[PDB]
């Protein structure tokens, strides 16, 4: 089994780019991290830094998650990052997907010791 740590550096970091590069960024990334194996993935954040300053995350301000939980922080910095959904001519096992970049503040829960990203709650 995956740890929750390791699967969120799957689901979420691509340090190797400043920024998506292009629109079919997402259908890319999404098929090589994994996510359209036995079903389409329908959202998922590719954050483009450095996994130090997005784990650096977990002790930046402590703010609440959308479920209620109070191990929720966001970054004090936007980040680049880049959403990819699931666009209506997706089906499966022929995912597609829409990439749209930005930079925003990440919003993590974290867990563990060390104290890591788990799961990516939003931007912001
Ligand atoms: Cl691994
Ligand atoms: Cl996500």
């Amino acid at each position: 089994k995956e740890t929750a740590a390791a699967k969120f550096e799957r689901q979420h970091m691509d340090s190797s780019t400043s920024a998506a590069s292009s629109s079919n960024y997402c259908n890319q990334m999404m098929k090589s991290r994994n996510l359209t194996k036995d079903r389409c993935k329908p959202v998922n954040t590719f954050v483009h830094e450095s996994l130090a300053d997005v784990q650096a995350v977990c002790s930046q301000k402590n703010v609440a998650c959308k479920n209620g939980q109070t191990n929720c922080y966001q970054s004090y910095s936007t980040m680049s990052a880049t959403d990819c959904r699931e666009t209506g001519s997706s089906k499966y096992p022929n995912c597609a997907y829409k990439t749209t970049q930005a930079n925003k503040h990440i919003i993590v829960a974290c867990e563990g010791n060390p104290y890591v990203p788990v799961h990516f709650d939003a931007s912001v």
